[PDB]
This record gives C-alpha cells, structure tokens and sequence, in this order.
C-alpha cells in the first residue's frame, strides 16, 4: 500500500479536497488502483444527526452511511464506492477503544492516547485502505488521507500523533505529506511567512511534507517559489503553485502540468508497484477523457438555464452533489450551465407584502429557467412555495425533475389541481391535523442502495428510456415516508403513473406524467451516484430535456 | 466569501508563547469584519468584542485615525493606561480638539475636492514607490492644502532618453505621454548617476515651455547642467560623478565627508524677487537637511548669474550654492537640500507647496496668505 | 424610426419638371433601406425595385464600389448603355478583372488589418479636415500598402506655441500629448 496524506494550511477550508481528489485522478491516470480515506477532527459518530448549515450536504453512501461531504468528492472523481468505514472521526476512533477497554481487550493495561488511541488509527487506517473500492475484488494500491481541519489545533494532535508514527510502521517511500498553504497578496508583494509557520507547525509535530501546495490569488512569482523552497528544505520542483482557478475539473491538468505525477512517481516508487499493459491503456484512457470534457468545457458557448428551487440557496454548498450532477450532466450536453437559485419561500405571494424585491426576483429567475429541478430539501417549512413551482412547471410544459421531496410536493400538486382535493398534504408538516387526503403517509429512514423496478405499462415514459429500459434501477435512498398507495390508482385514472416501485408494491418511486415533454419524480437521490464521465441518468435526462436534443441523447443511451 | 480567524489564532498562541497579552487585537481585512468574526477573535482571545478593531483597507491613510476613534480606541486605551490622571493643563486640553478639528478639516477637504493637478516625478525605479515615500506625502500635503486632488505621474527618467525608442517604443511614448501631461515636474533627488541624461531632458522641457519645476538634489545638479549646455552654451559640461578620470574642463558639479542632517542656508542679498525667497516667508535663513557630496561649482556661478540663473541661497561661507531661482520663469526652482524631511501633514514643506501652487494657478494667492 | 419617402418624392418632382429622367435612384440613409420604403420608391418614380440602390452611411469609401457590386448596378448600366457593344478586347477584359481583384484585394486588406500606425499632421484649421483631403488620402493609401490601420492625430501647429499654455491650458496639452504619441509626423 503507499499512502499520500494531503494536510494542514494556514486556514480551514483551503482546497484538500479538491488537491486529494486531483491527486487521486491523476496517480489512476497510471493504471494504478486509489482508495482514500477522510479523517475528520470532529467528535460526531456520523454526519446523518447534523444539519447542512455546517460543513454542506450530508453525502449517503451504498451502506446507509450519512457521512461528510469529502466522501462524494472522492466518490465522483476517482470512480468508487466508500464504506462508512472510510470517514474516520474522533468520535468513532475514541468509541471505538472505549467499547474496547469495557469488554477487557487491553488485558489489564492502562491504555494511553499514545500508544494505545494512535495504535488503534493505524490499524484502523491498515484495515480500511485494504477495503475493495473498484468494480473488480483487487485490494487498493494507493491510499490518499485527507487530514482535515489544521494542523497545530487540539482535535488534530492524535491524528497527526498516528501519522508521525506511521510514517515509520509503513516503510518511507510507501508514505508521502502534501501540505496545502496560502499565499496572501498584500499591496502587489506575494507573502511567505504564513506559510513559513506552517512548515514549523509541521516539524514541531515531527512531520516533513514531501510537496507544498501553495494556493494564492494569482501565480506565483519564481522568487516566491525560490523564497518557499529555501525555508522548507526542498526543491522548487517541489512547491506546486495552485491559484485560484473559475472551474475545479481544470485542477488536474494544472497539477499534470507541473509534474507533479512524474515526482510522486520517484518518491513513491510507482513503478515498481505491479501492473499489467491493460491496466496502463486504461490510465491514459480515463485521461484524454478527461481532457475531451475539460476541452469541451472551454470552448462550448450555449447556455442553459436551471432553476434549483430550494432553502437557504445561498449556502451553494448545501446542494453540492446536486450541482455537480446539473454539471456533469451539463459537460455531456455541452451547454454552459447556470443554476438559477430560487428561495422556495420567497415564491410565496405573502413575500409581496414582507419584501417585493424577493418576490419579484424569485419569479423572474423561475420565468427565466429552461427547467426546473426540487432538489430533496430538509424541513417541511418551504413546501407551500415548491407547490407553486411544481404548478407552474405542470400547467406550463416547463422540464421538472422532482427528487425526494420534489416527488411529494408534486403529487401534493397534482392532488391540489388535477384531481381537486384541494387541502391534501405532507403528513411530516400537519400530523395531528388528520386531514382525509394525506398524500405523504409513513411506511426508520429507508436508507442506503435499494432496488426499484419498473411497473410493467412504463416503457413509454422517458425515465426508463433514460435508464437504458434495463428492468431494475439501484440507487440510494434517505426517507422516511411514502406515496399513499390509496391515491395511487386515484392518480393514475388522471395520467400520473407511478413508473416504478420497491420490489413489494407498497413504496412509490419513480413516476412519470403523460403528455408532458418531461415531468418526472423520484424517491430516491440520483445526485449521489453521479460521476464526472457518467452523468445521473435523471438530471442529464432534465439538462437533455431544458436543452432541446433529448431525443439524440435517448438514442445515444440506447446503443 | 468567508472571513478566517485561524491565522490570528496561532498568532494569539505565538504571543502566549512567548508571554504576551495583547490589550486590543487590531484586524486587517479586505472587508469590514462581521459580528460574527469578532465575536470569534473575541471567543479565542480573551478580550471584550470592544477590543478588536476593524482596520479594512481603505484608499487613503489619513482616514485611518478618524476609523479608531469612531471604533473607542482612545476611550478604551484612557481606561486601560489611567490617561486621565497623568497632570495636564485646560491649555493643552484646547491644543488637543484644534488639532483633531484641523484633521477632520483636511480629511473632509481631501474627500470633497473633485479638481485633479498632475505631476510629474521623473527618477529611476519609480515602480517601488516606497523609494519616493517622503517625496510622495510632500506633494499630497501641498495638494491638501491647495485643495485639489494629487495625481502622481511616475517617469522613469532613462525612458525619456530617444535610445528607448529603439529598445522599446512603447516606453519611450507612455513616458514622454506623461512629461507631456503633467501641470508640474519633480526631479524628486534620487541616487545613482544612470539616467542623469533623461532628466536634463525633463529640465530642458520645462525651461523652454514654461512648465512648473522643482529641482532637488542631482535637481540643481541636472538643471545647472541643462542651463550650462543649452542658456551657456558648453554642451559637454558635467557632473563630476558621472565621469571622474575623464577630466573635462566645464565642471558643473565639484567635490566640497556627505554634507549631511540640518544645516542653515542663508539668503544671498538680490533676492527678494523670486518666488522661493517669497513662498518662504521672506525669513533671512532657511534651516533645512541635507544629504550631498557634491556642490555646484562656485567658478560657474557669476557665468549662470550673468544669464539670469541667480543662486538665491547660500551656505554662510558662499562657496556652496543651495538654492536657485532662475529670472522670468513663472516657477523654476531647485533646492540641494531634500525639503521632503521637513513636511508636517497640516504645514507642508514650502518648496512643494510652491510647485503644487504654480502647477495649479493661485501661486499668487498662496504667497498672500504666506506673507500674512 | 422610420424612413421618410416626400423628400425623395419632391426630388423627382423637381427633375420632372426641369425635362429629366432618373435611370436610378441612390439613396442615402442612416440605414439599409427597408424593402417596403423601396418599393415605396419604386412606386411614386416609375423605375423598377432593382433601380433604387441602398447607399447607406459606411465607416470607409473604398467599400462602396463593393456595395454597387453587390446590387447589379454595373449589370444594369450594360443593359441600360448597350455598353456590351462597346468594342474591347480580351486584353482590356482581363484589365478590368485585374482592377476588380486589387481592388477586393485592398477592401479585404483594410478590413482584417489590426495593428494601428499613428502619425501627426501638424497644421492650422485642422477641424477642417477637408482642407487637407489630399495628404489625407495619401497617408490612407500609405497605410494600406503597410496593411496597418492608419489613425491621423491632429495638431493645431499654434497650439505647440508656449504662449498657448497663458491663453488655454487645456489646448497647450492636447497638442504636446498628441505629437509625443505619434509613430511619425507630417
Ligand atoms: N484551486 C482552487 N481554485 C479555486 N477554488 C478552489 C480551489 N481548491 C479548492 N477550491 C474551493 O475551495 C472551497 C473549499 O475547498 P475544500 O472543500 O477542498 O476545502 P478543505 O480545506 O478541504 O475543507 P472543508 O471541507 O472544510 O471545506 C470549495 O468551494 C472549492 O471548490
Ligand atoms: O517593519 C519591518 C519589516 C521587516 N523588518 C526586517 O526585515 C525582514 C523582512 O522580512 P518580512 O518579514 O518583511 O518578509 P520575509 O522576507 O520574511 O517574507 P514575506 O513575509 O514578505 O513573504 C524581517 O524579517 C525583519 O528582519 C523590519 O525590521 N521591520
Ligand atoms: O475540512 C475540514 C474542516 C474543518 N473540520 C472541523 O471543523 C472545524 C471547523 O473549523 P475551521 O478550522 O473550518 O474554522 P474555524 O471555526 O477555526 O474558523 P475560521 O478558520 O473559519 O476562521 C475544525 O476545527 C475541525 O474540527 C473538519 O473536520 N474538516
Ligand atoms: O398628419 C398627417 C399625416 C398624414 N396624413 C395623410 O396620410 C398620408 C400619409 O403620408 P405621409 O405624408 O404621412 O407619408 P408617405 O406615405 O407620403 O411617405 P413617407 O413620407 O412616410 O415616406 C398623407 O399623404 C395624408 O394624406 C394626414 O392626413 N395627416
Ligand atoms: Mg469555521
Ligand atoms: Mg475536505
Ligand atoms: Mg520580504
Ligand atoms: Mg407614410
């Protein structure tokens, strides 16, 4: 196994994600099989109790895993599937040797951070980096650690603690240190000493990095790079300059630029890992690829516009798989995408009497978009406004997609206005209410992969046109109610047929309106099993249908 | 779009560290710190939200004291150093408001003026603007005081000279653009022979075309050596430091070891005439500082006077020539001492003030509400 | 935003009147003329729609040869003069195409030139710019054959006089910023 870690920085949130799922990327581009692991400095088991007001979305794997946004990066980048394994945290690292030491596994020891905590995310990190992540039952042959947070902070000191000592349990030339830093630029002078005390922090802590990423806005200067690489002990070969660039699928090919491959390839020993001419096609395969949608990216001209209708729309990051999925979707239709953020509340006309100048540009971003996408939202509390788009996209022929809560407030739509049971409703916002027509009703979250397969009067629809017609769909699901299956047939005598169903009859999954040009629903979430050369076959189904040419799309799909 | 506070964080620890406690936390930001970032810095360092300071970037440094003391700075720090009970007189309590009034006099003077006046500062290395730092607030104060807003146009002197044309013409137009432009010139007293024959250049412009100058420094020099290879007439004539060995016979500069800190320059007595005399209040001596080797040549000096160009002031022996004024001119004037050292933000040096003036008009104005 | 048919009307009321005929109508417009003003035309001069040519407003002259071109007014004229019965040789049929083709040549030169070259004309009543048509035109031809886009710079030569910078600042500066800018002088 050969291990990179990409670390630490001057500020939290500077680009190890986007540097760890580049790096991951770029070694695959060798044929070479990539894990990675997240190592969170926070106490929380999992993120599925924390709301998307810090750290973004809370990311669902196949498992049930409600884990931390950096999992999907790595997920769509690298083409692979992450256990709940594959997120450590403080909390399950500490529960774990606590569960340890109550069953007497420690044999009447006194266990200590060091060696014992350390010593339990070594194993860990062994155990886990071994775990088959391809589509083939070959164990890994790189493991990338994003350590987060920043290095110095308390919550970091075991984590980089085990490092400095596996740096030593696992060979040199098996492990690697990235560590990103920031360049200020201050009055036109590009300065060094923030991350000059970061590389101090490093060696305070017994830790050498083996490349600098230094993130700026701008190029660095050759005197800053001179500068960097004489107060750390390493060549400028060494000190990749990482500036702030528009698009992120452009940061690979910013780092295959300064070979950064062809160093970690001589420190690391790449070569000498096993691998077959197969396996070296592929590498370059996956590449050209790769530089075919980032060509594609710059020289496409046409846009199209998306309404994402939602809350809290200014935290972009809380809808981050979702639009990587308009984009991924977006690269293979090759128009210019803009998502149109529109607050779900501010649709509401009683935001005509709070504040016109909500109301107005809700309406205009809503009347400007070529389709719309409900995203799967949290909180009941913005439904009576997704109603209105939901409507408005029905009576207008407007490209909908509907995900998760975006199948509920369009039922509740089509029951509201095309049967005309005009109070029917969401049960997670009424409850005790006990109205007649509940639409929602409970059947405990229904989580992780499940299969859904397609009731048999359903090949005309474009949603499983969309699929290939192949006769189950798997994907991931984070729900705790149903259609009412009492409304189903109600719904389907007026042309809403629910397409597609869990494998018993009683769950509603996927529906399609007839007539409408594309009016389609899901349960569960398409954005997370998206992936940069595969689109989400609902969202490029949307991209298609707001673009014109989804019918050259489904005739490309069923080859 | 989001403020960070872990990199005043590790500095807190650093200060810690080493045993220090910071008393008020002072932020330089991009923006204007959200309540939220200071209640951070104010949660991590064990201070009050009333002692981090929000020092964003601003345009004009003039403005900063008038940001502390809308942020109580001077209030806290009363209460943190016991001010008030240090002994002082109702006297100097007046003398503190008239000058804190006269700030916000030329703060609201610099913020409401709209008329622009440009000069041009022709040197070497004019993209380190720091090399010109006492030059630069010098010609803003005298601005300040004419109420018009200071353009400074930076002209790398070797870049007048007709050879860049052939080395890159886009250098030689932008610079000769600018020369072309300015309402004044400063030959600001710079370091290093090298683009001595530019300036005389810039001084041959401005004494065939009536445009404000100021000399100082290699100022007099350049300019002595100008008006003796084209009002004299011996084109070859030089500063000795450019050519030492070579030994011509014309030597414009000559040795007289830096002449250096301040001095009195005194007044030669055909004088009151000229605008420098006037512009400093008519006063007998000059009292001013000086960092130079060289002297014009006193052999010279009744040859330049017979045509006009009067060495105005003298050191009290008269072998040294330390300013001029030449006759007819509206304003051309060289000092050998750098009046830059000696400009106060509400009193700026008077030669500056004199060029500023006369590159605007109102030359005549300002030396009335001098004289009073 | 209309175009305007009486004055053209009241044209050719005038020439009716004199004895005369117009063969075509040029019409000169800040626009392309509408297809409905020319048959408008069309309507009150008895001439056909292909006898009115457009002659709208163009940043340069050396393109309206092209734009008669373009609307068969030679091809009407040789059909108007009988100019097929003229008698020419082939020689003097390859002339004319070897015209044509320099020009096209020139016309496309002018039109895919970038690189500007700026030269002073220093003068007296330079607001004029018809004073000076000639040198104008030649610095203009100059230009062509370099394939660089001529800018001329005007200079009021009494303006360059110190004494201008006493009587109006603003005119002194304008003068000595243009001839300092300039590549060459004339
Ligand atoms: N090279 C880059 N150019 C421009 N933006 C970048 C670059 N690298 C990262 N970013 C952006 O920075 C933001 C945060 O980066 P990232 O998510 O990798 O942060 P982090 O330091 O790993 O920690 P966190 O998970 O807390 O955000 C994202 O919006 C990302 O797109
Ligand atoms: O105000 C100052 C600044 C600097 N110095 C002295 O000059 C040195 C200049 O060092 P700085 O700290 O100014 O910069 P640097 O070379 O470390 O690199 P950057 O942060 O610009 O990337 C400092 O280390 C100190 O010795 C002062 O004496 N005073
Ligand atoms: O990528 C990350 C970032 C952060 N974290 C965890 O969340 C915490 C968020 O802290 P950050 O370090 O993200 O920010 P902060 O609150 O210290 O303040 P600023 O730098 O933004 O001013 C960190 O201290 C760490 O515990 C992670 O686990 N991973
Ligand atoms: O104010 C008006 C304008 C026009 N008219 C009547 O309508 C007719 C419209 O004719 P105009 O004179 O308005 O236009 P036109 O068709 O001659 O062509 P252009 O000048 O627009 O190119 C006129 O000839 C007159 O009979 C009025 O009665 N009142
Ligand atoms: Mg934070
Ligand atoms: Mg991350
Ligand atoms: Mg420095
Ligand atoms: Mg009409």
């Amino acid at each position: 196994m050969k291990y990179v870690v990409v670390s630490g920085g001057v500020i939290s949130g500077i680009g190890k994600g986007v540097l760890a799922s580049s790096t991951g990327m770029l070694l695959k581009t060798l044929g070479l099989k990539v894990t990675s692991i997240k190592i969170d400095p926070y106490m929380n088991i999992d993120a599925g109790t924390m709301s998307p007001l810090e750290h973004g979305e809370c990311f669902v794997l196949d498992d049930g895993g409600e884990t931390d946004l950096d999992l999907g990066n790595y997920e769509r980048y690298l083409g692979i599937t992450l256990s709940r394994d594959h997120n450590i945290t403080t909390g399950k690292i500490y529960s774990h040797v606590i569960s340890r030491e109550r069953r007497g596994d420690y044999l009447g020891k006194t266990v200590q951070i060091v060696p014992h905590l350390t010593n339990a995310i070594q194993d860990w990190i062994q155990r886990v980096s071994k775990i088959p992540v391809d589509d083939t039952g070959l164990e890994p042959d790189v493991c990338i650690i994003e350590l987060g947070g920043t290095v110095g902070d308390i919550e970091s000191a075991p984590f980089v603690e085990a490092l400095r000592q596996f740096q030593f349990e696992v060979g040199r030339e098996n492990f690697a240190l990235i560590h990103v830093s920031l360049v200020p630029v201050i009055h036109g002078e590009q300065k060094t000493k923030p991350t000059q005390a970061a590389i101090k922090d490093l060696r305070s802590l017994g830790l050498i990095p083996d490349m600098i990423a230094c993130r700026c806005s701008e190029e660095l200067n050759r005197s800053t790079i001179d500068k960097i690489a004489m107060f750390c002990h390493v060549g400028p070969e060494q000190v990749v300059n990482v500036h702030d660039v528009n698009s992120t699928y452009h940061v690979p090919l910013l780092l295959l630029k300064q070979h950064m491959i062809d160093y970690l390839h001589s420190r690391l020993k790449l070569g000498e890992v096993p691998l077959t001419l197969e396996d070296k096609e592929r590498g370059s395969q996956l590449l050209t690829n790769w530089e075919n949608m980032t060509k594609n990216l710059d020289d496409s001209d046409d846009v199209v516009k998306i309404a994402l209708v939602g809350k809290y729309t200014n935290l972009k990051d809380s809808y981050l798989s979702v639009t990587k999925s308009l984009e991924h979707a977006s690269m293979k239709c090759r128009r210019q995408l803009e998502i149109l953020w529109v607050e779900a509340s501010n649709l509401e006309p009683e935001t005509q009497e709070v504040d016109k100048n909500k109301f107005h540009d809700s309406w205009n971003k809503l009347s400007s978009a070529d389709g719309i996408l409900v995203p799967g939202g949290f909180g009941t509390r913005g439904i009576e406004g997704m109603i209105l788009a939901a409507k408005w996209a029905r009576e207008s022929g407007v490209p909908f997609l509907g995900v998760c809560l975006g199948l509920q407030v369009a039922a509740i739509e089509f029951a509201r206005n095309v049967i005309g049971r005009p109070n029917s409703s969401s049960t997670e916002f009424l409850d005790e209410t006990l109205l007649a027509p509940e639409d929602q009703v409970v059947i405990t979250m229904r989580l992780g992969l499940r299969p859904t397969i397609f009731q048999p009067n359903s090949e005309w629809s474009n949603i499983r046109k969309l699929y290939g017609e192949v006769n189950e769909v798997h994907e991931r699901h984070r729900h705790r109610y149903e259609i009412n299956p009492k409304i189903v047939n109600d719904m389907e005598s007026r042309g809403f047929i629910f397409v597609g169903k869990d494998e018993t009859g009683q769950r509603c999954e996927i529906f399609e309106l007839k007539g409408h040009p594309y009016y389609v629903g899901t349960q569960y979430h398409p954005e997370y099993t998206s992936k940069v050369l595969e689109p989400s076959r609902p969202f490029w189904g949307l991209v298609a249908a707001a673009s014109g040419t989804l019918g050259e799309v489904i005739k490309d799909i069923n080859l």
